[PDB]
């Protein structure tokens, strides 16, 4: 599924990502918006072996289970195939995990780089919540 910007901020919001570890609504859907572009079944292969998942590309290195990434770790318990769904609750929960393990949202690469420190307010402008 293809999230609309306002109807993911919703979704988002309803799933408690909202100001979840003092970071703003318009953080997550920025970073959705650069790590998938809104897109659910979004995937992309990592030079390591590693695999990006879902709307908000978690890493099989540390996070799901692929049977494919040698030596990984599975620290949200889930195939990363569940995080392709169109219902975003694994993905969200899956995030909460990570953006707790130390560097908050700096684990999002594209949120570092294209996010972090912008008016990400801008992400939720509009938007009935
Ligand atoms: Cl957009
Ligand atoms: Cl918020
Ligand atoms: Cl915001
Ligand atoms: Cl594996
Ligand atoms: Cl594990
Ligand atoms: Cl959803
Ligand atoms: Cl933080
Ligand atoms: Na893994």
């Amino acid at each position: 599924k293809v999230f609309g910007r306002c109807e993911l901020a919703a979704a988002m919001k309803r799933h408690g990502l909202d100001n979840y570890r003092g970071y703003s609504l318009g953080n997550w859907v920025c970073a959705a918006k650069f790590e998938s572009n809104f897109n659910t079944q979004a995937t992309n292969r990592n030079t390591d072996g590693s695999t990006d998942y879902g709307i908000l590309q978690i890493n099989s290195r540390w996070w799901c289970n692929d049977g494919r990434t040698p030596g990984s770790r599975n620290l949200c318990n889930i195939p990363c195939s569940a995080l392709l769904s169109s219902d975003i609750t694994a993905s969200v929960n899956c995030a909460k995990k990570i953006v707790s393990d130390g560097n908050g949202m700096n684990a999002w690469v594209a949120w570092r780089n294209r996010c972090k420190g912008t008016d990400v307010q801008a992400w939720i402008r509009g938007c009935r919540l």
